[PDB]
């Protein structure tokens, strides 16, 4: 018989593979043992189920793992495979309309999308600790910042300079086609999902907002837009090509445990998110940029990420470029 | 502004960066200097102009690159900026229906698609024979070839196996998502295209098909079907995950040229087209595999490539599956 379950085992392979995602999130929680133990557990978004075994793994004395894709199935399979189906519960559908037989001492989900906000369980998370979390109650991870840099994306800058190369390698001019190039690969307002490294940062990188979880008006927030002003400058020369927007994560220490997107540190699916400028700018050691960065909820769809952007280089006038993900 | 040419501008830099192809194309015109020189060609699918612009550097007095795409104007600025345009003549829209002030004495094209006839632009090409070639005219290439052999894709295996090797990384059983995994990965009917090595390869590749590009008949046997029956032993044992179905081309001499686009030879964009089976069969050092391939126009796109498979493992019975590229 045939299926069309590729998409559904690839996205979960590729978190479950994510080691720095996954063992960030089995520490994360262990680190919990001492509020956990003997308690109960709301796992929004519980996928396979895996980080809700970690939580019963932390001595929880019971689990609900709530998740409304069509992996829920495999979830019951994985936990009975445990010898945890007992403790652990596999709830079908949405959270919003899920019903429990108590309230919970804990929240726990990795709900962050690309950019955090893209296709994020954020608002679910936060519909269920309104509904469902007692008062003192925890939610892992406790806490996101959101992080922008300035970047001269090498693998880009060789996509645009290939068609000048050309001549040196098989003796035909296609220098011309480096403007069509720029057109196609800048001249858009998508964003773009893509990973960088260090030697793309162009300037230090500045946090513009701070998230605690569990803080009062976030939900509003979320509605309005999430972000601030930035102001930074830049390290050398280079084509600036851009800006990349990333997060971190931080659960309770029970020394908190930090799990970064940055280029800085070890690859996640997450990458980052790019948002380039319909072309290149020559930028200098000591060029300053400022600006202002807002994730917001699209039009017509509150969890397709959009991203608006204010920028200053040096002495030109500040621009705006509105991006949203595809 | 804006513009909508990312997916184009991608794929015509990922056939020129092809060296492996863009090179032997070089070399297999030049190979055939003493036919083309003051002699007039005809490149179709033309694309940014490379072919072409090779073939007035192997001396043709004139060249005729047509190409229906929107690429067609880079193209002529192309030819322009390497002084060409008095020689090279870049006309818009399909070949089918462009009209030339002449009979050529050559036909030049980069016509394979993925599996050879995936969205090719081989019927093309021989409607131009007919229509604009002289008679001793030639064909670059002049042929080709069709492979197939049986593999055990690594990269597969790794991630069919991925959900039992959870338990040693996370102290969690996935062991039961390995069904799931093969009904998602394998349980289909599409030709999956994806590049492999000869660590992949378990039994001697088989020629299934020659094209002579310039025989009679060639056009009805692409609308019945081209294709034919193989034997082979396995060389050891491991888990057979289907079929792999390559191709190569041939330039006439002026020893041939061929471009090959097998897993034991250099890579090129073209990978291979691979043909899975529900689910992986062990075989052993010199368990026997016959079978038939036949590469097929579908029914309502004749260039979307339709491969139907007959197989019989060892002393298993022969089964029948039918693919298509998405
Ligand atoms: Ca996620
Ligand atoms: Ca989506
Ligand atoms: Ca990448
Ligand atoms: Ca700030
Ligand atoms: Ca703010
Ligand atoms: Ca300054
Ligand atoms: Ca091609
Ligand atoms: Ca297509
Ligand atoms: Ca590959
Ligand atoms: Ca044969
Ligand atoms: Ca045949
Ligand atoms: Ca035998």
């Amino acid at each position: 018989l045939y299926y069309e379950c590729y998409s559904d085992v690839s996205v979960h392979e590729e978190m479950i593979a994510d080691q720095v995602r996954t063992e960030a999130y089995r520490l994360g929680i262990l680190k919990n043992w001492a509020a956990l133990r003997g308690k109960t557990v709301l796992d929004v978004g519980a996928g396979t189920g895996i980080l809700s075994i970690f939580c019963a793994q932390a001595g929880a004395r019971r689990v609900y793992a709530v998740e409304a894709s069509a992996i829920w199935q495999q979830a019951r399979e994985v936990v009975r495979l445990n010898g945890l189906e007992d403790r652990v519960h596999v709830l079908p559908g949405p959270v919003e309309t899920v019903e429990l037989p108590e309230r919970v001492d804990a929240i726990v989900s990795e709900w962050m999308g690309y950019g955090l906000l893209h296709e994020s369980m954020l608002s679910s998370v936060l519909h269920a600790r309104t509904k469902w979390l007692k008062e003192g109650g925890l939610l892992l991870p406790a806490s996101a910042e959101l992080f922008v840099a300035p970047i001269s994306d090498q693998m880009l800058e060789w996509r645009l300079g290939f068609w000048s190369q050309v001549k040196q390698h098989y003796g035909v001019d296609m220098s011309c086609m480096e403007s069509f190039a720029t057109r196609c690969l800048m001249g858009h307002s998508e964003i773009v999902v893509q990973d960088l490294s260090g030697e793309d940062v162009l300037a230090r990188p500045q946090r513009f907002a701070q998230l605690e979880l569990a803080r009062a008006g976030l939900e509003q927030e979320l509605e309005a837009g999430v972000g601030g002003r930035f102001r930074c400058s830049c390290y050398g020369s280079a084509p600036l090509h851009g800006f990349a927007v990333w997060f971190q994560v931080t659960f309770p220490g029970g020394k908190p445990l930090v799990l970064s997107t940055s280029p800085l540190h070890p690859a996640t699916h997450w990458k980052q998110a790019l948002l380039y400028l319909n072309e290149p700018v020559p930028v200098e050691q000591d060029t300053d940029i400022s600006g202002e960065i807002t994730l917001l909820p699209s039009p017509d769809n509150p969890r397709r990420l959009r991203i608006l952007l204010r920028y200053k280089v040096g002495d030109h006038e500040e621009k705006t470029k509105d991006f949203a993900m595809e």
